[PDB]
């Protein structure tokens, strides 16, 4: 077993889904598990697949970068779906070394150990209509290696400040 | 032919060097040509080994956000080492869609060819001392992918505003 990659961008060059579409089948396609660890998540819609996801049963596990994980929160509370009262959703931040803030520059989504889109796009509107991205889809054998790095991250992450 | 690829983290886990000594490392074996797109340039050790491969001779093409353009155009001024008189390097800018600035979010340094060092890693002080990242060291057959992504950027880039 090898590994497979094929490179997707925005705006799309010789494929027929945009990125977010991507995504967003990728979430509706997972059956058990969805891991994500992301700088900035703000969009609504994929956050709204990611609910949805979790309300069938898979099992949700979000990193996201401590210093912006207020946009988060801000974004669920306009969507009056609080990710606390969500039970398939386990969310916590990851720092890096202060001096200055000091960050989690990292971005991965990671589907059923199956499948994982690594690349410069973040879940945000300005990455749907205004910013130049790539990812990856990355099979086989490179996945168990981003299973490795999301379990490193969960284990020096924090529950939120905000969460009691 | 296929695709060989290794991890290397920031903090680094389970490899000798760092991602920055790799960088170094990179640029200093670079025979014939550097591929540089990235987000912010204002790191002076990696710029450096830049100015110094293009003495060597090796041909340097770098494509820099349009945005941040101007601190890497202050680090260059700082260290007394203008791009422009420089024969062998040639930088052009990069931006996305605007409303708000849209930014080219895109970073990767390909070499002769050969070689993709592709991730999270901006070439700055703070991925050296503050943050948490991770690339890809790419060779093969997704390296000829790298040098197509990157005559499209540079299809699309425009002589900084400066230069004249
Ligand atoms: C997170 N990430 C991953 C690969 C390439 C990138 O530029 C970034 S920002």
């Amino acid at each position: 077993g090898g590994t497979h990659i094929d490179l997707l961008f925005h705006p799309p060059r010789a494929h027929l889904l945009t990125i977010k579409e991507t995504i967003r089948k990728m979430i509706k396609e997972a059956r058990k598990v969805i891991a994500l660890v992301m700088d900035i998540f703000t969009d609504v819609d994929i956050f709204k697949e990611i609910v949805e996801a979790s309300t069938r049963g898979v099992s949700v596990y979000i990193l996201l970068d401590e210093s912006n994980f207020n946009h988060f929160l801000n974004m669920t509370e306009k969507q009056g779906c609080s990710v606390q009262r969500l039970r398939n959703i386990r969310v916590r931040t990851v720092k890096g070394q202060d001096y200055f803030h000091g960050k989690m520059e990292q971005k991965f989504l990671l589907v059923d150990c199956q499948k994982v889109m690594y690349g410069s796009y973040s879940y945000m509107w300005s990455f749907e209509k205004a910013h130049l991205s790539m990812v990856q889809i990355i099979t086989g054998q490179l996945v168990e290696s981003f299973d490795e790095e999301f379990r490193t991250l969960y284990a020096r992450s924090c529950v939120p400040s905000s969460f009691a």
